[PDB]
C-alpha cells in the first residue's frame, strides 16, 4: 500500500506526460482541445460529452489537481477514449491515438508498480 505525497507524484507522472508529448506526429492532433466549430464538426459536442487534452491535462498537472495516480490516468484515458469514439478505425487520428495508448500503457507502469 503506498500513498503519494504530492510532489512525488508530480514527477513520478510528468515523464509518462512528456512521452506522450514526444511522439511526433502523434501527439499533434492530441496537444490543444478540439474546436468543432474551426474543424466544421458541430456533432462532436452530441457525441464527446467530456472532452480532454494533453494541454488540459498538464495545466491539471501543474495545478495539483490530481491527487492520486488514477486521477491523472482517468484524464488520460477520457481523452484515448473520446478520439476512438468520436473517429473511424481507419482515420490518421485514430490510429495516432492507438499508437499513443501503446506509449502510455508502457509509460504508466513503474507508477502501477509502485502502488501495487
Ligand atoms: C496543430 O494544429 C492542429 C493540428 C491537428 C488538426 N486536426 C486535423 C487536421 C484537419 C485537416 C486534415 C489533417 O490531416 N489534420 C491533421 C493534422 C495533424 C495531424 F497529426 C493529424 F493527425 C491530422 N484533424 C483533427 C482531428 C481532431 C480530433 C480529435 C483529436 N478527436 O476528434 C477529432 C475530430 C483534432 C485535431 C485535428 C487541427 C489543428
Amino acid at each position: 500500500k503506498k500513498i503519494f505525497k504530492p510532489e512525488e507524484l508530480r514527477q513520478a507522472l510528468m515523464p509518462t506526460l512528456e512521452a506522450l508529448y514526444r511522439q511526433d506526429p502523434e501527439s499533434l492532433p492530441f496537444r490543444q482541445p478540439v474546436d468543432p466549430q474551426l474543424l466544421g464538426i458541430p456533432d462532436y459536442f452530441d457525441i464527446v460529452k467530456n472532452p480532454m487534452d494533453l494541454s488540459t491535462i498538464k495545466r491539471k498537472l501543474d495545478t495539483g489537481q490530481y491527487q492520486e495516480p488514477w486521477q491523472y490516468v482517468d484524464d488520460v484515458w477520457l481523452m484515448f477514449n473520446n478520439a476512438w469514439l468520436y473517429n473511424r478505425k481507419t482515420s490518421r487520428v485514430y490510429k495516432f491515438c492507438s499508437k499513443l495508448a501503446e506509449v502510455f500503457e508502457q509509460e504508466i507502469d513503474p507508477v502501477m508498480q509502485s502502488l501495487g
